[PDB]
């Protein structure tokens, strides 16, 4: 007797699952095969316990037309074939208009758009072009932004989107982004005359190219400290300064082309 009520419970570009019902009798087990019916390629033929009612045949070609018979064996003798036949998904595809909406430093979150099929959610493979080893994130289906943690400051990532459905992984979407660098920290004032201020920061985590140190005194708009520090230096002497002023200082940081957020300050001379 051949197995009943066959029912395929899954279809994905890559799978066919299916249950059914066992005919009452003796199991040697069953056989089970999944031939291209409209074309040339495999013959997947998989053999299975005989307290089966259900199977999985996975790693078939994508967008295919499959024939798919079940066989119930008992010892050399087998039974009729519970047949139907089931066409492949056409592979999953790419996120669409992929843009990044925004980063702070060890971070970056993005937005995409997604076409209109089955999805099961998305991986993000995230690539410095510094740093030797790279962060694969996972998402989920229903969210079409994501913020990525754990990168450092500063940095440039070659930042890879991909759509899931299963085993099933879609070509993927390219996105070039970069990190905030992280502004300097600890501004202290070692010393000062009524014409200059000497000023000390804790240097970014990123690896910059120099600093840009700005004063402004209370109503008058903030100067560059002509020099511009290198950077390598993480002391500067602030002179040419007003006496008995309050300047406010402004420590940036850069990599050229980008200013880190600003570390303040103010003292008087």
């Amino acid at each position: 007797p051949a197995p009943t009520d066959l029912k395929f419970t899954q279809v994905t570009p890559t799978s066919l699952s299916a249950q059914w019902t066992p005919p009452n009798v003796q199991l040697t087990g069953y056989r089970v095969r999944v031939t291209p019916k409209e074309k040339t390629g495999p013959m997947k033929e998989i053999n299975l316990a005989p307290d089966s009612s259900s199977v999985v045949v996975s790693g078939l070609m994508v967008a295919t037309k499959y024939e798919v018979s079940v066989y119930a064996l008992k010892d050399t003798l087998t039974s009729r074939p519970a047949q139907g036949v089931v066409t492949t998904l056409e592979n999953v595809s790419p996120p669409r208009r992929a843009r990044v909406t925004d980063a702070t430093e060890t971070t970056i979150t993005i937005s995409w758009r997604t076409k209109t099929e089955t999805i099961t959610g998305f991986q993000v493979d995230a690539v410095p072009a510094n740093g030797q080893t790279p962060i694969q994130r996972t998402i989920k289906p229903d969210v079409r932004s994501y913020t990525i943690t754990g990168l450092q400051p500063g940095t440039d990532y070659k930042i890879y989107l991909y759509t899931l459905n299963d085993n099933a992984r879609s070509s993927p979407v390219v996105i070039d982004a970069s990190t905030a660098i992280d502004a300097p920290s600890n501004l202290r004032f070692l010393a000062t005359t009524p014409n200059s201020l000497l000023v000390s920061w804790q240097p970014p985590r990123a690896r910059i190219t120099g600093y840009i140190i700005k004063y402004e005194k209370p109503g008058s708009p903030p100067r560059e400290v002509v020099p511009r520090p290198r950077p390598g230096v993480t002391e500067a002497t602030i002179t040419g300064l007003e006496p008995g002023t309050e300047y406010t200082i402004y420590v940036i940081a850069l990599k050229n082309n980008q200013k880190s957020e600003p570390l303040i300050g103010r003292k008087k001379t």
